[PDB]
């Protein structure tokens, strides 16, 4: 009986003054002028702390060249990583792989250092390599047995690199891309996690869960189209590379398809999950803005509630409401740190679609593709407030100082 963000939850959702990001400004200059990067996420150590390798944070985001369309960079998604001594001022690194990569491009994922010095970068399988047409096959791969080597300097991330696909949908806990009724199946997004309570290794992702043609699981049948999961898969051994589909954490059934990027925040004796969405990817009948939905319990397999009883934990104003998307939330002592990427902006009143229709200049001069600035919320049980911001893109330690509140 898996745990469900229900429509009656999904009524509720509505902007607030606790859930408004304010405004985005872009920034001064840009770390890579010649790169668009959006989806980021951090090397972690095993127990989900940031990772420090000679006293550099690294992290990871999906790139592709800046004077391509907006709309196609999924298309070329690669992934680079960049490195910072403070948090702020981060250096680019490059490619993160040669070659032999998994996939006609890579998604999002996570990064794990483990505690034998080897690096373990999951990432989405989009496709397959060296495909004659674009397709939307998405399978969780990694790219194992790296290494992080770091000087005064810098640090460089060298190879060899062995990429191999750890999971693809069973086709009875979470849909195949043959079952896809409506939009487009999703099994993306792997984010790995050890339960620090249990010990055990798991794989959160973002699926679908197959409903049946005729199955009557929602008062309508066109509802069921809208059948986005949050999947977990568990290692028995603790090897990072070895993976059993387990029965999903979360399903958004007859709510929304698309419960991107998901993981969990552990803070005290709760797990947060939390999840990434779309309006567009509402079921109908349903009106949510693209923001961060949340959820909570007392275990990581628990009976998951919607946090402020919509769900909806973080959004951009209406007057800017695609100014970011894709946030990460981690920890920083009595805070909780949520960090984006700066989206679309200066629409005016335009639509996304719309965005398709202006010249090439007009459509680069409307997308960010840098880091967004991160929001500082307070969480008390099931209910969030947004307390205020740090500078773009700012990732920092629990060993360092935040600036006061207001
Ligand atoms: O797709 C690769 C990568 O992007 C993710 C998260 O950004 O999906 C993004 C997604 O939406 C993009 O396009 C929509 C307009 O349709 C825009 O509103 C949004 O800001 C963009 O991120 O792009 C694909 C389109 O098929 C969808 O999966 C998703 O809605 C993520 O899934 C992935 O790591």
């Amino acid at each position: 009986a898996t745990p469900r963000w229900t429509r009656e939850h999904a009524s509720k959702i509505e902007r607030t003054d606790e859930t408004v990001v304010p405004i985005i400004y872009p920034p001064r200059e840009d770390a890579a002028p010649e790169i668009n990067g959006w989806d980021t996420w951090f090397l972690r150590e095993r127990d989900g702390s940031i990772a420090t390798v000679g006293g550099w944070r690294v992290i990871f985001s999906l790139t592709a060249p800046a004077d391509l369309l907006p709309g196609k960079r999924h298309d070329v998604a690669e992934i680079r990583y960049f490195y910072s001594r403070d948090g702020e001022t981060w250096f680019d690194g490059g490619p993160v792989f040669e070659g032999g990569t998994r996939g006609s491009r890579q998604w999002a994922g996570s990064a794990l250092l483990d505690d034998d010095g080897r690096l373990y970068v999951f990432y989405t399988a989009s496709g397959r390599a060296g495909e004659a047409e674009i397709t939307y096959e998405q399978r969780l791969a990694v790219g194992s047995g790296g290494s992080v080597v770091a000087d005064d300097d810098g640090v460089r991330i060298e190879g060899p690199f062995a990429h191999g696909v750890l999971l693809e949908p069973d086709g009875e806990r979470y849909e195949r891309e043959e079952q896809s009724r409506g939009m487009i199946y999703t099994f993306r997004d792997p984010w790995f996690f050890e339960d620090p309570r249990s010990g055990k290794t798991y794989l959160l992702f973002e699926a679908n869960t197959p409903i049946p043609e005729g199955a009557g699981a929602c008062g309508d049948p066109v509802w069921e189209e809208f059948n986005g999961s949050v999947g977990i898969a568990h290692s028995p051994t603790g090897d990072p590379t070895d993976w059993e589909l387990c029965d999903p954490l979360l399903e958004g059934i007859c709510v929304n398809q698309e419960l991107e990027r998901p993981h969990v925040v552990v803070r005290n004796g709760f797990y947060y999950l939390f999840v990434s969405s779309h309006d567009h990817t509402f079921a109908p009948g349903l009106e949510g803005p693209d923001g961060l939905y949340g959820f909570v319990a007392d275990s990581l397999r628990g009976e998951y509630r919607p946090l402020n009883g919509s769900g909806l934990v973080l959004t951009n104003p209406a007057n800017a409401p695609y100014q970011a998307y894709s946030w990460v939330a981690f920890s920083h002592r009595e805070e909780l740190l949520v960090s984006g990427f700066f989206n679309y902006y200066d629409l005016g009143g335009l639509t996304l679609d719309d965005v398709a229709t202006l010249s090439p200049d007009e459509q680069r001069a409307k997308f960010g593709g840098t880091l967004a600035p991160t929001v500082r919320v307070a969480l008390s049980g099931d209910r969030t407030r947004i307390t205020g911001t740090l500078s773009h893109g700012r990732i920092p330690l629990e060993s360092e100082e935040l600036p006061d509140l207001p």
